């Protein structure tokens, strides 16, 4: 099945991950260079193993392809995935005036006292950032996320370029060009933005009229995050396809480190009872292409029967 | 053996490779997102199924360690494999009084009658090049090559940055960091300089006291450059190990694209008949430990006893 190669990362990490302690007083169990491959004709890979939330991935990427790092547009389709970062640089500003919580992310989930204070506080914050423009222009605007990266690079002469963009053009012209790439490492930023891209960069290339995508992702949350980032991708590849008119070809996932929470191993235990169920299939928008301009309703998922969600 | 995957990967591209059009009226063999893996621990990966001249990887390899784009460093160690995009920058250059010569590489190997003209105006360009401190500076000097990646990386403020020296000092601190990145790939430059670098991106990882290096490469000539780029890159993983004072892990290769020239075919059928030996052993300076300064005669290769080199 479609999702097997999620299964056995899993369960390789879990029999034969390294272990190193974390930052945050844990551990994580790892390895180093594992790939997936997931041949996008055979079906789509969303998880059926675990439900995953397909409109949280489509209005997250529709976010990125309009160069857009505002999370206003996020909380507009109901997706609050963004909202801690933004959340975070404003709780440790000027104008902020309700309770201390320094790193309100540890303290998150352990007292129900504080943990009703807190999600009251980021209900404020999601509404401010909705209709106050000056607050939104000013907090809602995550800064250096893909968005930026992918279609916005900051040039060393104060100008900007939209790689994916240009990329996009280049299948179009030139489908077996060894240069479709756009990365998100941004060595001059990497040293102090937030956060240091996980979805490193990745390439595209044709054979035969369908269109494969590869991803390096530097660090993998194999739990939480590498089924969101399957689902990405891969519709980014249908996506891309879609505009350029090609069919569909591979998607390959390639890790640096991906990792297991030495707290998290039951939740993916349990998951690893599980028997895939066949895969969903996408249905695109047929009479429209600038993927730029693609919204939700363009983006439809068929026949997705999962199993439950995992806490 | 060692070198298994290497041939591996060369038998496949010629059994199940992609056939693709190829711009010099050619064509290759290729496929998408192949990986090759090399434990470090029980040898180092030198072809011995084809000759590779380890003194000239070593000496390119020093010369990117150094921060330095001139090829005159490598013209004193008698290493030309770098001359041709710099001979091609002043003969396309008004200073420049000889023959014709438009594509020099193409007409390169045909007659006999330009290829002795050629050598000799070669031969003259790496001469001025090692005496004529000015013609150095403005022809030696590649500009945007693996030397100004990753030690001297340009930033929109103007100024610079030594990407592997600061990743080399976060090993010793930080082992376990997932953002221990070295990338060549620079979205500002890469529309117009001569060379997008071919070797992306690499990314370090420790565990149990074992230094690993794995590699993105976006795109591989299998016959010529992959034998090469799998000997630097293992090297380069020994090295910053010596630094660090680590033992040495795995080298993980993974491609992009990697092709085979249609032209190439029989001389790679040959080599897959040979069988490999027992692989060569690396020894470094003990008693040295800053790489950027490390010289030709602190690296030596023990016992490596190779089939001939291939034409
Ligand atoms: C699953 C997931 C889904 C949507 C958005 C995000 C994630 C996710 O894991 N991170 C993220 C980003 C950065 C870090 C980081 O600290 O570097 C992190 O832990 C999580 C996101 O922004
Ligand atoms: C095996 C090899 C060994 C040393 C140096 C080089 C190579 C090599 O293949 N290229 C190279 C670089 C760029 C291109 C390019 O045209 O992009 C190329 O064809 C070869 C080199 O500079
Ligand atoms: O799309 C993503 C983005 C991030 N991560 C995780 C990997 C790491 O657990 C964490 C970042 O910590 P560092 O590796 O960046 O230090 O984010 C994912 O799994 N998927
Ligand atoms: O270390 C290297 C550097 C380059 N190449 C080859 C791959 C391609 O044949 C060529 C560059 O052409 P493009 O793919 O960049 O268009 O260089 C290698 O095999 N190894």
């Amino acid at each position: 099945m479609l999702e097997q190669p999620y299964l056995d990362l899993a369960k390789k990490v879990l029999d034969e991950g390294h272990f190193k302690p974390d930052r945050t007083h844990t551990g994580t169990y790892s390895i180093f260079g594992h790939q997936m491959r997931f041949d996008l004709s055979k079906g789509f890979p969303l998880l059926t193993t675990k439900k995953v939330p397909f409109g949280l991935i489509k209005s997250e990427l529709l976010w990125f392809l309009h160069g857009d790092t505002n999370i206003r547009f996020l909380l507009q389709h109901r997706n609050h995935i963004w909202d801690e970062w933004a959340f975070e640089k404003w709780v440790k500003s000027d104008e902020y005036h309700g309770p201390d919580m320094t790193d309100f992310g540890h303290r998150s989930q352990k007292d129900p006292e504080f943990a009703a204070v807190y999600h009251e506080e980021m209900a404020k914050f999601d509404d401010r950032v909705l209709h106050d423009d000056a607050f939104a222009a000013k907090y809602g605007d995550l800064g250096l996320v893909y968005g930026s990266q992918w279609r916005a690079w900051h040039t060393s002469k104060g100008d900007t370029i939209d790689q994916l963009g240009d990329v996009i053009e280049q299948i179009k012209t030139h489908p077996y060009s060894r240069r479709l790439i756009v990365s998100a490492w941004n060595p001059e930023d990497v040293p102090t933005m937030a956060l240091p891209p996980c979805h490193t960069l990745y390439q595209f290339y044709v054979n035969d009229g369908k269109l494969s995508l590869q991803l390096y992702q530097r660090s993998a949350d194999i739990f939480l995050g590498v089924p969101f980032n399957i689902a990405s991708y891969a519709l980014l590849t249908h996506l891309v396809a879609h505009e350029c008119g090609l069919e569909v070809g591979e998607f390959i996932h390639t890790f640096g480190d991906a990792h297991l929470y030495v707290n998290h191993l039951d939740q993916i235990k349990e998951q690893l009872s599980r028997t895939p169920r066949p895969a969903p299939t996408l249905q695109l928008n047929p009479d429209k292409h600038d993927i730029f301009d693609f919204d939700m309703k363009d983006i439809k998922l068929l026949n997705y029967d999962p199993y439950p969600a995992i806490k």
